């Protein structure tokens, strides 16, 4: 053992966010009976919300990555018909999910909702839609879970900041 | 709850899979104390293998995505100098794994070690590494746990099989 938290505000045990994964895919599989949604992890951030998260819809389901920062990596599955699901680590600004519901929609899903870990809603600069979410909290420097801080970090089990000084 | 298991004679519960993950995210912190790896995922299968991996090791690193089948997704951070660790769902013929590894000597890594969650050894057409390996298994049609079944599947929290018949 040596994980350890930032002296930031914002603190999100492994087990606090355990039990909201697991809340969030069961609304998840419930809103979904009887349809197959389709997942796209946004990466890289999002990529261990989108492990315990799919781990937690009793549904079958496909899923697909892609990254964007202007669009980095492409999808491979097709998404014309389908509902589909857009997995987010983080939405602040909403610039970036903005343009990919553009881009998705331009490919006529049959639906598209959004399931993100977090969200700072003080950050918005275009509004954008969050169907299901983790958590909304300050604009802290957050990391942790999946997210970085310069790179590292991403392997925390849990979510922590550091100080706006620091 | 709606997860079930195939009929096939491959079966290894979330519980084991935990279990042994743990045991091997222990000892990459044992064997690279003092150092900082970067692990390298193989996407899309080891996803989740990735994701409880590194929240199993306890040491600062850096991470990276990689898809292949051919390049299909690249990399973008260096690993030239870098003690490199590639990450990968199942190693069987080992044609795949093999050209990675020539892919990133290429570039001169401090190291290179690999860890797996499966291996088929019985499909092995090439020799090729396994540092750190989940569980050795028979050359059955398996999937779950980030590994799927004609796209589907990647979501059963375990790794299950189907009979060669269906």
């Amino acid at each position: 053992g040596m994980f350890t938290p930032g002296n930031g505000p914002v603190q999100i045990s492994a087990e606090a966010i355990k039990k909201r994964v697991e809340e969030l895919g069961g609304e998840i599989a419930r809103d979904y009976q009887g349809k197959t949604p389709h997942l796209i992890c946004v990466l890289n951030g999002a990529f261990i919300f989108m492990a315990d998260l799919v781990r937690a819809i009793p549904l079958p389901l496909t899923m697909d990555f892609i990254a964007i920062s202007e669009l980095l990596k492409d999808l491979r599955l097709p998404i014309h018909g389908r509902d589909v699901i857009v997995v987010e680590d983080i939405v602040d600004t909403g610039l970036t999910l903005s343009y990919l519901l553009d881009y998705l929609e331009a490919r006529k899903p049959a639906s598209v909702r959004v399931a993100a870990l977090l969200s700072k809603p003080s950050r918005r600069q275009v509004e954008v839609p969050i169907h299901y979410l983790g958590f909304e909290i300050e604009d802290a420097y957050v990391y942790g879970y999946g997210l970085d801080r310069a790179q590292f970090d991403r392997n925390l089990p849990f979510i922590t900041s550091i100080r706006p000084e620091e």
